[PDB]
């Protein structure tokens, strides 16, 4: 046991807010003072440090826009406590009410966030797995967070959103997740819409091979569409980093589209 672990009976296990084939999702509350989520183990669900291991990624790594890590528990029954997002999953987010109002500016700065979160990741060097907007909460004024590093490592499958090179060969790298960015920029830019319309799996992944790539969501600029085409590159080496992802967004309104209006949607 490490400093990590604390009393279940600290845990107010309250209001529902998911399943899965893993467990759960609770608001609740922390020894009565202090607002958690908690995904849990509905007893047996399945391996301990395997539930358990997303907390020793979840443990080393530590950014603000990273959802953070509160402690676990492994005084069964079983949890893992962690810092509440108020407005769920980014894709729950923009599917909902306020995603249609949400236009490019807001839109490029939660991707801006995000490269941010994952610049970290980047140089801590651990690659994330499982990048997808499904796995980004938002919390108030519009702040992003990456969260679920459940498959996660040191660099010692859902394949639309899975770089080529991981999902054939399982080579996973910071650049397969930088594909997995560029993925979920079309999520952004879409408002949610699932990537690769009307294709399935199987299909993604001949097309894809063969060198097929989104084209140019309506409305988004072709700047923003070339840095998708870098992030999607055949080559994993030549995708950019997400260094350069996160200066290229925050600075993209001065820099690269400096001439922006808004449209209907974006
Ligand atoms: C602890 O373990 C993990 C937990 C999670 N999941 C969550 C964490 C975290 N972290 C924090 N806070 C969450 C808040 C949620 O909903 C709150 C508000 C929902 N509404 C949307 C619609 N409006 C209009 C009302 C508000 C929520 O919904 C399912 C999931 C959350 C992930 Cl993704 C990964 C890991 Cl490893």
């Amino acid at each position: 046991k490490d400093a990590w672990e604390i009393p279940r009976e600290s845990l107010r296990l309250e209001v529902k807010l998911g399943q899965g084939c893993f467990g759960e999702v609770w608001m609740g509350t922390w020894n009565g003072t202090t607002r958690v989520a908690i995904k849990t183990l509905k007893p047996g669900t399945m391996s301990p440090e395997a539930f358990l291991q997303e907390a020793q990624v979840l443990k080393k790594l530590r950014h603000e826009k990273l959802v953070q890590l509160y402690a676990v528990v492994s005084e069964e029954p079983i949890y893992i406590v962690m810092e509440y997002m108020s407005k769920g999953s980014l894709l729950d987010f923009l599917k909902g009410e306020t995603g249609k109002y949400l236009r490019l500016p807001q839109l490029v700065d939660m991707a801006a966030q995000i490269a941010s979160g994952m610049a970290y990741v980047e140089r801590m060097n651990y690659v994330h797995r499982d990048l997808r907007a499904a796995n980004i909460l938002v919390g108030e004024n519009l702040v992003c967070k990456v969260a679920d590093f459940g498959l996660a490592r040191l660099i010692e499958f859902p394949i639309k959103w899975t770089a080529p090179e991981a999902a054939l060969y399982g080579r996973f790298t910071i650049k397969s997740d930088v594909w997995s960015f560029g993925i979920l920029l079309t999520e952004l830019t879409t408002k949610g819409r699932v990537p690769y319309p009307g294709m399935v799996n199987r299909e993604v992944l001949d097309q894809v091979e063969r060198g097929y790539r989104m084209p140019c969501p309506p409305e988004c600029p072709e700047s923003l569409h070339d840095l998708m085409c870098q992030c999607w590159r055949k080559e994993p080496e030549e995708r950019p980093t997400f260094e350069y992802l996160q200066a290229f967004l925050e600075d993209y309104f001065t820099s690269t589209e400096p001439q922006y209006q808004p449209g209907e949607n974006l």
